[PDB]
């Protein structure tokens, strides 16, 4: 066939019930994730090809960057709760990986303040039980699929994108192939 298990995607031999339809995992410590976000705009190009009615979910993971990695997962929970994902994603990536000016929770907090989220509002979110369950969800979703690497994408809790198996000669072509694959998997 044109799309084959083990080529553009793999199948979970233990499928995850009730899973979000398009589920993406990343870490701000993750170098390919930086590329995926900044250079390739993967999430965005997948969205453009996804069907009517499909919701896209993106979660942070703990297994990179130790103590700061966990701070970052809670911070992404704050971002999701406040709906400010689109204002902190880039400065968080560049702060961790480009300028290396993020070294503590307080530095993560600075990024939000600079993006215009108010101190009171950030700190209140940070400490809220709604953010606690949001953290809980990110971990559960990762736990459910045995996740040990990022960037990672899952479709309807049964298929896992396999970017290793796509041509990287051309960045644009890699992205479309990636997005079309999510679409194919989506319609499956």
């Amino acid at each position: 066939a044109q799309y084959e298990d083990g080529k553009q995607y793999t199948t979970l031999e233990k499928p995850v019930a009730g899973a979000p339809q398009v589920l993406e995992f990343f870490s701000f410590f993750c170098p390919h994730c930086y590329q995926f976000e900044e250079v390739l705009h993967i999430s965005d190009n997948v969205k453009k090809k996804l069907p009517e009615g499909v919701k896209m979910t993106k979660y942070h993971v703990n297994f990179m960057g130790g103590d700061l990695g966990k701070d970052l997962t809670q911070a992404w929970a704050v971002a999701m709760a406040l709906g400010v994902e689109d204002k902190v994603t880039v400065p968080l990536f560049e702060g961790v990986q480009k300028t290396q000016t993020i070294r503590s929770a307080s530095d993560i907090r600075d990024v939000f303040i600079n993006a215009g989220i108010k101190g009171e509002e950030y700190d209140a979110a940070w400490n809220s039980f709604v953010v606690k369950s949001l953290v809980a969800q990110q971990e559960k979703a990762a736990a459910d699929v045995q996740l040990r690497g990022v960037p990672a994408m899952f479709v309807n809790g049964k298929y896992q994108l396999n970017p290793q198996g796509m041509d990287t000669s051309n960045m644009d072509v890699f992205v479309q192939q990636y997005a079309d694959t999510v679409k194919y998997l989506s319609e499956k």
